[PDB]
This record gives C-alpha cells, structure tokens and sequence, in this order.
C-alpha cells in the first residue's frame, strides 16, 4: 500500500474514482455517457471522426487520467467493433488516437480497454454511507442496452474486493517468516484461505445479475481486442501516433493482479515453463497499472512461502498452506463452470478450431493448464 497503490477496503480497485471529467473534455464524456444511443442509431463513427483533436495537459490528479483512459477506451472499443456484426475499422482517427496513446504512455498502459479501466475505475456507490454491495453500487459506462454490463463489471469488482481482505495479510506472512513465528504464520495463512473461500461465494452472484446469451452475443465483442484475432490480423492502426498496425490484447481478468498475486505468494509457478499459458500471464502484467506490476515484482523478490512451509515438517502449517491452494483450485474449478455456461453453451447455439477468449488464449486449454498447475502445488 505504501507505494503499490493497494487499499485495505477496496483492494486493487480504485477507491472512489471520479465520475465527471473537467469542463475541457465534455466532448468525450457525451460520447461515452451515451454509447448505447449513438451506436444503435449508427452515428458513432461519424461523431468520433468529426471531433477536433485535444491535448492531455489539463489532467492534474491520477483519478482524472484513469477516467479519461476509461472514456477514451470505451469509445475506441465502440468505434472499432461498432454494431458487433462484422463491419469494423482497421484504422482509428488521429484526433482520438493521439491523446489516448499519449495518456496510455503516461500511465504506462497499452492503448486499449483493460481490466484496470472497465472494472477497477468503472464504478461508484449510490449512497456513500452504505457499504460496498451490488444494491448500493453502479457502473459509470455501458456499451449497449441489455448487455448486462452493470451485473458483469460489479460482480467482477466485488470478487476483487473480496480478495482485498487477503491482500492486507501478506505483510504479516513475510514478517512471520523472517522473525520465525509459526503461530502467526499459521493463523495468517488460514485468514488468507478463509478470505479466498469468501471470494468464491461472491462469484456465485454472477448467475443472478448476468444473462449468458446477452453476455456472449453483444458485450463480449466490445471487450475483445486485436492480438491474434482473425478480424484484425495485422492489428489496429493508430493514425498520427504510430506507423503500422499495432497488435494489443483484449480485456480480461488475466489482467487482474489478484489472480497472479496469490499464485506468486504461495509459490505456484504459473509464469515458469515458457509455454503458451505461462507466456500469456507474464504478458498481461504489461496491461496492469505500474504500481500493481511492482507489487507482483515485490512478492517474487521475497523468500518462498512454499519452501518455508516444506522445510519446517509441520502438519498444521502445510494444512493451512493447502487451504489457500484449495481455495484457488475451487475458484478456478468454479470459473470453468462459468466458462461452460457463458461461452461454451452460447457458442454452440449461434449459427455459422478451438475457441479464442477476449485476451486471445485458447481458453479451455489455457484455464485447465493454469488450474492443473495450481493443483500440483498441493502438499500432504
Ligand atoms: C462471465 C464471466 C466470465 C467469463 C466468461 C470468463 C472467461 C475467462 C476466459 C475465457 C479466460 C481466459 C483468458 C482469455 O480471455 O483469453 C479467463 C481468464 C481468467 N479469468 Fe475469467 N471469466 C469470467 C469471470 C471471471 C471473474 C469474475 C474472475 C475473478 C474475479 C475471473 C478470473 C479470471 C482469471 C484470474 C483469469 C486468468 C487465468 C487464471 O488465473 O485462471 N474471471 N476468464
Ligand atoms: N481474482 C479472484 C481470485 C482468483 C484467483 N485465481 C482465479 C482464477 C479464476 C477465477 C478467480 C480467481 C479474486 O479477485 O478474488
Ligand atoms: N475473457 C472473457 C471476458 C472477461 C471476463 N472477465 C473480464 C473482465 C474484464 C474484461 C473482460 C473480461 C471472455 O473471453 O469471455
Ligand atoms: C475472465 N477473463
């Protein structure tokens, strides 16, 4: 939390991000706040084209810059894909592309919508006095009518917030290890285990608030990017800023720092091996914010928790360590059931070889590999 930008309450998410931008950027905000109206009519592309270029000099604080990144991101997805039928643009106008790339270079992120934009910085609460919950929360931006983006982004965000309770315990783990405190370390790991068990129960909410057929058909194509995607094979041309088409992967909770945090914390070597699964999870750290990228680096630059627990010859300590790994295996085993209900079954129903995700991976091969690596890390 010191320099890593991690909150006790909300976790990796942005605590109370801005809703309104400054008065200078009202032209972007009007396109963002009315994305379903402009895109359904079929008048979005002409409005983005007919819009004079603007500088990014008047964005003082950090919260404004990520709001503008979310705004510019949502328009860029909505411009490229459009109706979600097939008609797409290989080139983005220089009036929006240049300020977005300059803003992207400043925040050290790529010029595309990412998990940090559409989940972590895309929320408010209705009544500030009430706590964090779906009934007292709402998104800032949506793509279409009946896309279930409110239910989607908040249920993703609420599971991120569930893991916040575990992230604050990590300083206790490494303090207990270097000072040789068995009881502190055992209780700290069980707390992390219980917190990750609670995050799975928050996942269950997704069935209530997100419809499968709505999600797959309309929302999923807006979250999709242009890295190894048949529609934009060479990539997306950022006119003015760049020379050629540049490939950039779509949004995914692969870009969440929570997923990769507890694998690194528990010594689950996902990023090792150099396979197609390991190659993806390392690449997605460049799609995370710079502060959370440093946090994962910080956890890797610490003594191994796995090696410590194995050395001690302690049943209770291994058991507490396994509780964390079993919690990750449960979350991943449930996440596959979501993928079956929200991708596989919807994909078979639509009319006219392995399926590609929004991030670009062979999802069924990728997720089962990543879950398998987690399960092998169990002790006895
Ligand atoms: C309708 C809901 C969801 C669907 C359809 C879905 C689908 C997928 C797919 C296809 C991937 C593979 C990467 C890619 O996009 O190419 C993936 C990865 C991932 N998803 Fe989800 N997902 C959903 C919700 C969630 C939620 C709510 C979380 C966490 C709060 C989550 C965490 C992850 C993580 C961490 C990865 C990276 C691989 C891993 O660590 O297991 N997903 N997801
Ligand atoms: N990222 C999830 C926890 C998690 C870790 N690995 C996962 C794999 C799939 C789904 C979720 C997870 C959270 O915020 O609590
Ligand atoms: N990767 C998912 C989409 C997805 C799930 N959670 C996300 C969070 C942010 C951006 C995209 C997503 C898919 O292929 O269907
Ligand atoms: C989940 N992407």
């Amino acid at each position: 939390s010191k320099e890593y930008h991690i909150d006790e309450e909300v976790g990796f998410a942005l605590p109370n991000p801005q809703e309104n931008l400054p008065d200078f950027y009202n032209d972007w905000m009007f396109i963002a706040k009315h994305l379903p109206d402009l895109i359904e009519s079929g008048q979005l592309r002409e409005r983005v084209e007919k819009l004079n270029m603007l500088s990014i000099d008047h964005l003082t604080d950090h919260k404004s810059q990520r709001l503008a990144r979310l705004v510019l991101g949502c328009i860029t997805m909505a411009y490229v894909w459009g109706k979600g039928h097939g008609d797409v643009r290989k080139v983005l106008p220089r009036n929006i592309a240049v300020p977005y790339c300059q803003l992207s270079k400043k925040l050290e992120l790529p010029p595309i919508l990412v998990y940090a934009d559409c989940v972590l910085a895309n929320w408010k609460k209705k009544d500030p006095n009430k706590p964090l919950t779906y009934e007292n929360m709402d998104v800032l931006f949506s793509f279409r009518d009946g896309d279930c983006s409110k239910g989607f982004f908040l249920v993703s965000l609420l599971v991120e917030i569930a893991a916040a309770s575990a992230i604050k315990v990590i300083p206790t783990v490494f303090k207990a290890m270097q000072m040789q405190e068995r009881d502190t370390l055992l209780k700290a790991l069980l707390e992390i285990a219980s917190c990750l068990e609670k995050a799975l129960q928050v996942f269950h909410q997704i069935h209530d608030h997100v419809n499968p057929k709505a999600f797959f058909s309309v929302l999923r194509i807006y979250l999709s990017g242009w890295k190894g995607n048949p529609q934009l094979s060479d990539g997306l041309v950022y006119e003015g800023f760049w020379e050629d088409p540049k490939e950039f992967a779509g949004g995914s909770a692969g870009q969440s720092s929570v997923g990769q945090c507890f694998d690194v914390l528990l010594g689950i070597q996902q990023t090792a091996g150099g396979g197609h699964a390991a190659q993806f999870l390392q690449d997605m750290r460049r799609y995370m914010p710079p502060a959370h990228r440093n946090f994962l680096c910080s956890l890797e630059s610490n003594p191994s928790v796995r090696e410590f627990v194995l050395s001690k010859g302690d049943a209770g300590l291994r058991e507490a360590y396994d509780a964390c790994v079993k919690a990750l295996v449960s979350l991943r085993s449930y996440h596959l059931q979501i993928v079956t209900k929200y991708i596989l079954i919807p994909a078979s129903q639509q009319p006219k070889l392995e399926a590609k995700g929004t991030g670009g991976t062979d999802l069924m091969n990728f997720l089962k590999t990543v879950r398998s690596t987690t399960e092998k890390s169990l002790l006895k």
